[PDB]
């Protein structure tokens, strides 16, 4: 009994792992994930940058980061309203870095941005026209998480 | 060896349990669940109150209940049409109680309601405007379930 | 004690099986699944018929098939644009069959369709008004899958 029951349970676990993987595939599909492309998801809730970071991390994702014009538009369509991007110059003023590390490979700043206006702006929002503007990380913007391709 | 196989399998199970919980979190988020707020969801099907109660229970949820104006609006936008609420006055006419227990606190009655019209109306529906109207439980209204915050 | 650990593992696995099924049920409900009815899902991605079939099959579903006017309207609403249906006359020109087997019964062909235009058209697409047209399986249309009732 012992060894047989153990061997079976191993098959039971393997079966459940496959089922859960398929469930995740179906869930990603319904969330709009295109084949071989990373995808963006939002609950349409507005919150400060720190809360967005924590939220996406818990979901094992990251704050949405556009690496090109296509992805920039994609985020825009998902968010619908101004949302935070996973880009800040919190570590060193003037040096915008990805929250995942590294300097920007792609940008789409509005004229005269980023300006660190007034009291300061260390976060980035993608406006309702695709251009970027740095804003206060304390302002409440739409939470948009990104998941791997 | 057996003890090692067993320990290793317990580890796989814990990981799988954590992974499914993550799947649940991401799903709720994609469906609009806000931070620290109850999750309201509908399949847009209209049915009698008894079926709504049965359906939500099968999903391990309950018929949506607005505890305040904020939740009332949240349910209003998920339903979009007239939907049953988890409130009835079947025990003592005029005394509305939540299906999960307790006396009705927050209410948002429409003018001249509740009127227990005709043969009697013991269920409650949140109509398009967000206001409430008492209606026969046998009538078919949208099914909206609620899950914990 | 080995046997005690084994029995707990079985209870852990069975609890996990039930929870995964609850997750699947809740996901179907959120996707608009009506009681005792099959449901449809789409990621809004356009691809050739062979790709759609492969995708749905991988998710344990099939390319959407309207068996009546109700299902047709439902698919039309999910798709939003022209999408492939799980119906083709690839095996024998002129005789449309469901990808899962059997000859086509209910149909909703547009005026003067099907016409196997030019070199040929063996796949079927549901257009914006809900009517059908036969087209090349090589063309890219929205991927819409159906899952069991
Ligand atoms: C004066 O106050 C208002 O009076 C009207 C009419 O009595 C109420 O609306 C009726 O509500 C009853 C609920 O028991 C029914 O829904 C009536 O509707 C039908 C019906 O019985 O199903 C619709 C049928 O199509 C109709 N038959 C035909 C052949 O047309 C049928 C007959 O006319 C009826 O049997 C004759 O007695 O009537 C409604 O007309 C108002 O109640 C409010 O609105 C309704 C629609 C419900 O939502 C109630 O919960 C509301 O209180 C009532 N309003 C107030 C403020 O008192
Ligand atoms: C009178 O009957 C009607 O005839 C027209 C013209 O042939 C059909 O429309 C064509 O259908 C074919 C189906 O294979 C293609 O969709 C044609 O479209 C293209 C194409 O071949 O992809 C579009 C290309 O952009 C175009 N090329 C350029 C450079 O512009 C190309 C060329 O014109 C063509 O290849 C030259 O050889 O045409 C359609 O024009 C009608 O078919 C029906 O409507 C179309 C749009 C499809 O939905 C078909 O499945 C429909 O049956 C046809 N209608 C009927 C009722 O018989
Ligand atoms: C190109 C440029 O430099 N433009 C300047 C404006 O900044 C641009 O637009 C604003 C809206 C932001 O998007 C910037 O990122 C962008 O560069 C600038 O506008 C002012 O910017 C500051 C940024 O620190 C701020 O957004 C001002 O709005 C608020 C504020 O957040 O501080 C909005 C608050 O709701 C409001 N408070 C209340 C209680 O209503 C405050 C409040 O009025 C001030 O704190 C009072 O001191 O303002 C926004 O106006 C503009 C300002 O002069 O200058 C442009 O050159
Ligand atoms: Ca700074
Ligand atoms: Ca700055
Ligand atoms: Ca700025
Ligand atoms: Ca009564
Ligand atoms: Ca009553
Ligand atoms: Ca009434
Ligand atoms: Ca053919
Ligand atoms: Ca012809
Ligand atoms: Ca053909
Ligand atoms: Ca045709
Ligand atoms: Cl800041
Ligand atoms: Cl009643
Ligand atoms: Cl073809």
């Amino acid at each position: 009994a012992i060894e047989v029951k153990l061997a079976n349970m191993e098959a039971e676990i393997n079966t459940l792992k496959s089922k859960l993987e398929l469930t995740n595939k179906l869930h990603a599909f319904s969330m709009g994930k295109k084949s071989g492309k990373k995808f963006f998801v939002t609950n349409h809730e507005r919150m400060p940058f720190s809360k967005v970071k924590a939220l996406c991390s818990e979901l094992r994702g990251t704050v949405a980061i556009p690496r090109n014009a296509e992805e920039n538009k994609a985020i825009q369509e998902v968010a619908k309203t101004s949302a935070f991007l996973g880009i800040t110059d919190e570590v060193t003023e003037g040096q915008f870095m990805y929250v995942t590390g590294g300097r920007l490979t792609y940008s789409n700043w509005k004229k005269d941005e980023p300006n660190d206006h007034g009291s300061g702006e260390d976060c980035v929002t993608i406006v309702d026209n695709g251009l970027w503007n740095d804003i206060s990380c304390q302002k409440k913007k739409t939470a948009v998480c990104e998941f791997p391709a």
